[PDB]
């Protein structure tokens, strides 16, 4: 089997991408944030504290003939950005882009943090990291991808995020028309439960490439590119007037600037992030200070190849027995 679904930016900055997901019978379609940095499929639901729902589409398990309470199971997750959610668990039929999993753990939110409430466009998350991170207790549950894997034509999914435009998540096949040149594959460590890999270096604009190992995770659920302070300092030093602002919470730059590109290494290959991808616009409405798309990972504890980086590539998440990551230009 295969599946193919379009993923759509939630706003004009590409702060996140939502992908429609069919849950239950008859289908209830929710727009979920596919997150290769976590491993819980959770949704706003009929059980979510009413004051914490503000415009989201909810899953109502009582209206699904295939929903079954997973008795005794609870979940609770905290994300890197400080947001969180928790609740109980149903199993139900879940389909993405024509690909159907029966018996998928659908984690029903009883509580969500303010960040989620305030984002009316995201109805929940669909985790695509390794199932070892799944938070369901006392019986850990598998991700959608893990459940689908054996049925897939090939044990892969691909992320093809657009810049200020829709893109595609595919399951079970590699669309050879969706990228240019060749796909370069690189080793993955699953030791932390992430799609963790090592970039071979970077360049700033038309500058020379610096060969240096940068360990990080391919994380579709993170907006920006978070890299070591050295790397990030080198990037923003090429933008006149750019500075790190503790009050704002990262590097800002004059909105009048033309940003340089940023290149990262994948083996001997190179992925170029155009400067425009690194512009996240005014820090506040009407401000001439703009927020940068490359930020320091210092204090996160891990480097994160988030959407800023991933949307510059066609990315293969290879879930074979020995997982790997593939990157191509497009």
């Amino acid at each position: 089997s295969t599946g193919s679904a379009t993923t759509t930016p939630i706003d004009s900055l590409d702060d996140a991408y939502i992908t429609p997901v069919q849950i239950g019978t008859p289908a209830q379609t929710l727009n979920l944030d596919f997150d290769t940095g976590s491993s819980d499929l959770w949704v706003f639901s009929s059980e979510t504290t009413a004051s914490e729902v503000d415009g989201q589409t909810i899953y109502t398990p009582s209206k699904s003939t295939t929903a079954k309470l997973l008795s005794g199971a609870t979940w609770s997750i905290s994300y890197g950005d400080g947001s969180s959610s928790s609740g109980d668990v149903y199993t139900d039929t879940v389909s993405v882009g024509g690909l159907t999993v029966t018996g998928q753990a659908v984690e029903s939110a009883k509580k969500v943090s303010s960040s989620f409430t305030e984002d009316s466009t995201i109805d929940g998350l669909l985790g695509l990291a390794f199932s070892t991170l799944n938070t369901v207790s006392p019986t850990q549950q598998k991700t959608f991808f893990d459940n689908a894997k054996a049925s897939l034509d090939s044990p892969v999914f691909t992320a093809d995020l657009g810049y200020h435009a829709p893109g595609t998540y595919n399951f079970g096949f590699i669309d050879t028309t969706a990228y240019t040149g060749s796909i370069t594959y690189t080793a993955v460590s699953t030791k932390q439960g992430f799609w963790e890999w090592t970039s071979t270096g970077y360049a700033v604009g038309s500058g020379t490439f610096k060969s240096t190992s940068i360990d990080g995770i391919a994380d579709t659920g993170t907006t920006l590119l978070y890299l070591p302070a050295t790397v990030v300092s080198a990037y923003w030093a090429q933008v006149s007037g750019a500075k790190s602002s503790s009050s704002v919470g990262g590097y800002v730059f004059p909105c009048s600037a033309t940003l340089p590109s940023f290149t990262f290494g994948v083996g001997s290959a190179r992925i170029v992030i155009p400067g425009d991808y690194i512009d996240f616009g005014p820090i506040s409405t009407g401000s001439s200070s703009c927020f940068g798309g490359i930020q320091s990972s210092a204090g996160i504890g891990i480097n994160i190849f988030g959407d800023v980086a991933l949307k510059a590539a066609f990315v293969v998440f290879n879930g074979a027995t020995t997982p790997t990551l593939g990157f191509a230009s497009k």
